[PDB]
């Protein structure tokens, strides 16, 4: 069986309280993430050789996939990849920026504080469903960008370092309309060690 | 003062229970709808003569508004118009299709049941944030279409007859990921008399 799978949450469903509620973690992982994976697998039944592509490979070749599944793969491989990434980039452990990622943030944004301000503003300004990302070019230059729906920076040859889901399902149960509060709180759970590995994998 | 205003909810905040929760009605009207109106008014301070356009006029002329506010007006006039419309198209009273709208539904969809099935499927299939609409051409021909985010059929010279908000904020508190259940329940509160007036105003 080479079908795509949902990665088990890397910590307890209540591990991110009080910043993200357990009920949301259950729904987000067990229902939303699970649905993207199921829908992707269903779409590929017609072209089973595609089960041997990685999620990244699907995302890097959306415009050359068979026409009849291009959109479904974009949405659902996007959803599968972004959510796997998202749960991996959070942690109950305390972490801070370090080594080359820490230096790069200072270099490219001036300071951690300026980076944080810009990231929070970009996340807040996403209109409709989408994501805010810290991304790196292949040479390690950092910037902040957003994507709509389940579109991914991977499709633009940019490497996600950290990323925040600002679909309303990610925050409504606890924060309702107050996305600003969600964004501010989320920084308490960003896994900076994971982000560092993401940066080093360039 | 010719600034755009939030229309007071046309019934009690708990009037749509048990199909839509009071807490959602409060948030949806008092926070989300209110925000679109505030943001629109702010954007027009620079061009106060635009306060004399109707929401429809703004929406019909997005591509000819001053470049610096075109997008903000699209999103926020869209939000203001769609939500005013949405709260107006629901009711605690019992209503059914009648007169010319009833006939037109049968003519254009074959039966009310077929219309309902198609509408529900279109609403379910909206990916990301958006709306499902029953719309009429200027000659009264009916069809179902969806729009993303706060885009509106009005911008395409189509007249909304009924419309369903499928942004997650519209249903997450009560239905969480189960948009299908939200959509099915919503039909209990559709104001068919209001829809009829919408249809007759062609
Ligand atoms: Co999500
Ligand atoms: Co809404």
């Amino acid at each position: 069986n080479n079908k795509f799978k949902v990665k088990p949450l890397p910590y307890a469903y209540d591990a991110l309280e009080p910043y993200i509620d357990k009920e949301t973690m259950k729904l987000h992982h067990d229902k939303h993430y699970q649905a993207y994976v199921d829908k992707l697998n269903a779409a590929l039944e017609k072209y089973p050789e595609l089960y041997n592509y990685s999620l990244c490979e699907l995302l890097q070749n959306l415009d050359s996939l068979p026409k009849d599944i291009a959109t479904t793969v974009r949405n659902n491989a996007g959803g599968a990849y972004n959510h796997k990434f998202f749960f991996d980039i959070m942690t109950p452990e305390k972490t801070i920026p370090s080594e080359s990622l820490k230096e790069a943030i200072d270099r490219d944004f001036g300071s951690f504080e300026k980076f944080k301000q810009e990231f929070q503003k970009s996340a807040l300004d996403v209109f409709g469903s989408g994501w805010a990302w810290l991304v790196a070019t292949k040479d390690g230059k950092l910037s902040i960008m957003t994507t709509p729906n389940q579109d991914s920076p991977v499709s633009k040859n940019l490497t996600p370092i950290i990323g925040l889901d600002v679909w309303e399902h990610a925050y409504y149960l606890k924060y309702q309309n107050r996305r600003n509060e969600y964004i501010d709180n989320w920084f308490n759970v960003v896994n900076w060690n994971g982000a560092l590995e993401n940066y080093k994998n360039l």
